[PDB]
């Protein structure tokens, strides 16, 4: 791929994260804490899941970002509608405004309905997340296997500006405290 060009500086929105949530001081580090971090509820934060939203919009153009996932058991990266539910139960999905992939259990599935097996053969350290809003278009690229394509969602309807979304996932075994890293350009 030949989209590093499209590079986009993310940050992550303290407002949205769910209230276990640590983002470092410089917002580009997130990680689940072993407690509630002492924060004030409000509308925006997502309430069941380890789940976070980038501070940027976007409504147009292509952009570009990569997220280091080194040695988590478990996470959902990529898109969503800014007008996604925070709130209760719900399944990642483009009817409900996502366009994600994630690790689960040692398999790696793309956030259709029903979801998507991913044939990866090196474990991905890097994820980059390619978006063309005008073509109805996110891509995700394996930075560690020089790039190579993972999985493309076309004909996408996104109905709304876009965010970047992560998900850092529980940390039931003890095996997944490990932050998700937004990579330098
Ligand atoms: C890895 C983990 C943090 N993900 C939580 C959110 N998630 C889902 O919502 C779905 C699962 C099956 C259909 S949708 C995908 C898995």
């Amino acid at each position: 791929h030949h989209h590093h060009h499209h590079m986009v500086h993310i940050t992550l929105d303290r407002n949205t994260a769910n209230s276990w949530l640590i983002i470092s001081k410089d917002r580009r580090q997130v990680r689940m804490g072993d407690t509630h971090q002492n924060v004030s509820d409000n509308k925006e934060r997502f309430s069941n899941y380890p789940m976070v939203l980038g501070a940027q919009r976007f409504s147009s153009g292509k952009m570009y970002w990569e997220v280091d996932v080194t040695q988590k058991e478990a996470w959902d990266l990529g898109v969503c509608r800014d007008s996604v539910q925070r709130k209760g139960q719900f399944s990642l999905s483009p009817e409900n405004g996502f366009w994600t992939i994630w690790l689960w259990q040692d398999s790696y599935e793309a956030g259709t309905s029903p979801q998507t097996t991913l044939h990866i053969q090196v474990p991905p350290c890097q994820i980059g997340i390619f978006v063309d809003y005008e073509a109805g278009v996110v891509s995700f690229y394996n930075i560690t296997d020089h790039g190579s394509l993972i999985y493309t969602f076309s004909e996408c309807v996104f109905a709304g500006p876009l965010r970047p979304f992560f998900n850092v996932g529980f940390n039931y075994s003890g095996g997944n405290a490990a932050p998700l890293k937004l990579c330098p350009l």
